């Protein structure tokens, strides 16, 4: 308590000086539920950090962490963070390619992954290990560190989330974002928080905080469920789940199949929050119906910021409304919308680039100072500082009340499966293929790539599936290949 909490991990256990039986996160033994208490993960965090702790490892030193969302996961991020050691999260149904390339850019001391995880192939180079409730165990010891780092500081980096591009986020960015949302008070110390996002992403941590910062319980929801709609709303409701939170895709099976069961949870859920992807109305009046006592909020922003507001879908959603609010960013931010000049934008309804100012932006990206300079940019609004504001590429603008609508986007960045891809290097690398002079992709939901053949070439339609997949990952493939004479 007279310790002042500046670090991750110091954030994530406050509930265990302050309600330590409580049940942290909900887990599995075997085939018997059990919930592991704050207490509980407090120790395995520091069983956990006892076992990296003496193999030689200097704080900046990187540790990948392969698993789904699980209180093991957070006990070893958990336990990472009280050592310094940024964490790449990475999710088990993870290509080898991509893989090894994150290994390879980031090159980590140390691999480790869950107690039944069947991955194999790394360097030499990198440590190996794994963890489970039973324990952390080293397999291949890591290559010591300089031994010459010393303390953690608030703007070291606490995490690494790969896109290959990795954001670099500080202690200090991710306990801002987690004060800014806690304000909201979406949640309380007797929520079952349900999470659904792959551990890979950004939004797990999120997932994380909410609860873990709020004295809740973490529900890790196991991915397999997801394409089983009916499965996936039983294991709500024995998990029994109060708030449920992910991309709205999680709801779409249940809406359209199964929503007199889901509707049997209505009196048990009372939030769900979504983010990544707009939510379809149709689907939200839907889910609304079934949920009637559900608080369903809408977090926009971004990795780069974890996210930026959450915005209260109004309930019931006026008929004519087009599309849902995303709010002004949370106590302490402020995404301010300039010109093409960036010269502000103080007309309403007026559509503006969001320009993000917090206590939560991300360090820089991995490697790649020229893409941190572009997107950290000098603030426009008053550049005599020294500082800088982040230039997210989404549009908005803005109501007489202060409200933002999300507009889209100032490129040609797409979300598919929730990963950002952006058109302009799918289609980069089709026209490298020889025999195409141009090429045109487009979103429909469905990949399409439109190419316009170089003159006298043949064109074969699988060889240019398989040539993109040479270096384009698997949500970045095409499914749907037209050839035309020219292009509008
Ligand atoms: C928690 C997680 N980090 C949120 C996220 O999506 O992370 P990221 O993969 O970095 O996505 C960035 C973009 O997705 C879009 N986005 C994001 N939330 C919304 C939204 N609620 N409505 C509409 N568009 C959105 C915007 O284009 C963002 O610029
Ligand atoms: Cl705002």
């Amino acid at each position: 308590a007279q310790n002042p909490v500046e670090r991750l991990h110091e954030f994530l256990l406050t509930g265990a000086r302050l309600t330590p039986e409580k049940p942290a996160v909900l887990e599995l033994s075997g085939t018997e539920p059990g919930y592991v208490s704050y207490r509980q993960l407090a120790n395995r965090a520091e069983s956990y950090a006892a076992a990296l702790g003496g193999l030689g490892l200097d704080i900046g030193d990187r540790v990948v962490l392969e698993s789904d969302t699980s209180a093991s996961a957070i006990a070893a991020l958990l336990a990472c963070s009280s050592l310094g050691l940024p964490f790449v999260p990475v999710t088990p149904e993870t290509p080898a390619k991509r893989l090894l390339a994150v290994v390879d850019t980031v090159s980590p001391a140390l691999y480790l992954q869950a107690e039944g995880g069947r991955r194999e192939g790394l360097p030499e180079s990198v440590g190996t290990g794994r963890f489970g409730p039973g324990g952390l165990v080293i397999e291949r010891a890591p290559r010591p560190g300089r031994g010459f780092r010393r303390e953690v500081a608030p703007a070291d980096p606490a995490y690494m989330v790969f896109t290959p591009k990795g954001v670099v986020m500080s202690h200090r960015a991710i306990l801002s974002f987690y004060r800014g949302m806690l304000s909201q008070g979406i949640v309380g110390p007797e929520s079952r928080v349900a999470s659904t996002a792959p551990f890979q992403f950004d939004f797990s941590l999120l997932d994380i905080g909410l609860a873990l910062g709020s004295g809740a319980t973490v529900v890790p929801v196991p991915r397999a469920l997801l394409r089983w709609p009916r499965r996936f709303v039983r294991f709500l409701r024995d998990s029994e789940a109060t708030q449920v939170n992910g991309a709205p895709s999680i709801w779409r099976g249940a809406l359209r199949h199964e929503a007199d069961e889901l509707a049997a949870l209505g009196g048990r859920i009372r939030g769900v929050l979504f983010s990544g992807e707009p939510f379809p109305l149709p689907e939200v009046r839907a889910l609304q119906q079934a949920l009637p006592l559900a608080r369903i909020v809408n977090c926009f922003g971004s990795t780069e910021s974890v996210a930026a507001s959450f915005t209260d879908v109004p309930r019931p959603v006026p008929d004519g409304l087009t599309k849902l609010s995303i709010g002004h960013a949370h106590p302490g931010a402020e995404m301010m919308l300039l010109d093409d000049d960036g010269v502000p934008v103080t007309e309403p309804g007026v559509t503006g680039h969001i320009h993000l100012r917090s206590g939560s932006l991300f360090t820089g990206y991995w490697g790649d100072p020229e893409a941190t300079a572009r997107a950290l940019v000098p603030d426009p609004t008053n550049p005599m500082t020294g500082q800088t504001v982040f230039r997210t590429g989404d549009l908005a603008h803005r109501d007489a009340t202060g409200e933002l609508y999300f507009d889209g986007r100032a490129d040609n960045q797409v979300k598919i499966r929730g990963n950002r891809v952006e058109l302009t290097e799918v289609e980069r690398r089709v026209a490298e293929f020889t025999g195409v002079a141009a090429a045109s992709a487009v979103l429909l939901p469905v990949l399409a790539v439109f190419v316009e053949l170089s003159p006298g070439a043949e064109f074969d339609e699988m060889e240019l599936g398989a040539f993109c997949l040479e270096e384009l990952p698997d949500y970045m493939a095409p499914q749907r290949i037209h050839v035309l004479d020219a292009l509008p």
